[PDB]
């Protein structure tokens, strides 16, 4: 069974089986379940000192390490998954991209247009699904596929 990228693994914490996707870095307890020319996604970006351009609208010189960036990402994913905050609200407020202004929505794109890790993750996530941490030269993303 299992769609592209989805595999089974063992939880070291709990000793129950979970499901992870090596392409999108999603993980969940529940069993998940062609490829369209285009998809639509929003995304929240946390840059770090090793980013391509270590600057954003929020912060002219970004100094946080890639480890700190990753902790921030993990926190946001925790808050989104718990329902304490929704995706759009955190992108608007905290994304290190100007796409923040549009609730992190980047519009529709096909393969061949975006940074490959971002693309691969976007095309593996079904409408409504959200990635784990996704690493590009811009920094670390959370991705939501909206169409």
């Amino acid at each position: 069974k299992l769609p592209p990228g989805w595999e089974k693994a063992m939880s070291r914490s709990s000793g129950r089986v979970y499901y992870f996707n090596h392409i999108t870095n999603a993980s969940q307890w529940e069993r998940p379940s062609g490829e369209p020319a285009r998809v639509r996604c929003s995304h929240l970006l946390v840059k770090h000192s090793q980013s391509r351009r270590p600057s954003s609208w929020r912060q002219e010189k970004i100094t946080r390490t890639k480890e700190e960036a990753l902790e921030l990402i993990n926190g946001y994913i925790q808050k989104i998954k718990s329902g304490e905050e929704d995706f759009e609200s955190l992108a608007s407020q905290f994304s290190d991209c100007s796409s923040a202004k549009a609730r992190g929505d980047l519009g529709a794109f096909s393969r061949g247009q975006m940074q490959k890790p971002f693309e691969d993750a976007s095309f593996a996530l079904r409408t409504g699904e959200m990635s784990g941490p996704v690493f590009t030269d811009s920094g670390i993303h959370i991705i939501l596929r909206t169409e």
